[PDB]
């Protein structure tokens, strides 16, 4: 019943207010949990900016853009790319933002996205 890509809308949070910082402690790991919490609603989106990574946790889930023709709705095409120690497991375009749980803090705005799953 799994289609190829599911349309969310996530929150997106100030990396001040983040509680839980990442993930998980190893690149499959996170992209597994990032995965389950997207699917359970439970996912937030933090936008890079200078000084955001360097307050989160290792290894990073990014949500980057896949393609650049379909935006149906306001969803922009996306997939999941981890990075650990400066080395990326994923190859995609251009960031929207790093996942983060999302445990109740009030979004500053949501982000319409068409997920690859
Ligand atoms: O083992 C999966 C259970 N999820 C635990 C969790 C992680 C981050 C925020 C809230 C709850």
């Amino acid at each position: 019943m799994e289609k190829t890509h599911v349309q969310l809308s996530l929150p997106v949070l100030q990396v001040r207010d983040v509680l839980v910082r990442g993930f998980g402690d190893s690149v499959e790991e996170v992209l597994s949990e990032a995965r389950q919490h997207l699917k359970d609603g439970t996912c937030g989106l933090v936008e890079v900016e200078k000084g955001v990574l360097p307050q989160l946790e290792q290894p990073y889930v990014f949500i980057k853009r896949s393609d650049a023709r379909t935006a149906p709705h306001g969803h922009v095409m996306v997939e999941l790319v981890a990075e650990l120690e400066g080395i990326q497991y994923g190859r995609s375009g251009e960031t929207l933002g790093v996942l983060v749980p999302h445990v109740g803090e009030i979004p500053v705005a949501y982000r319409k996205v068409l997920l690859r799953k």
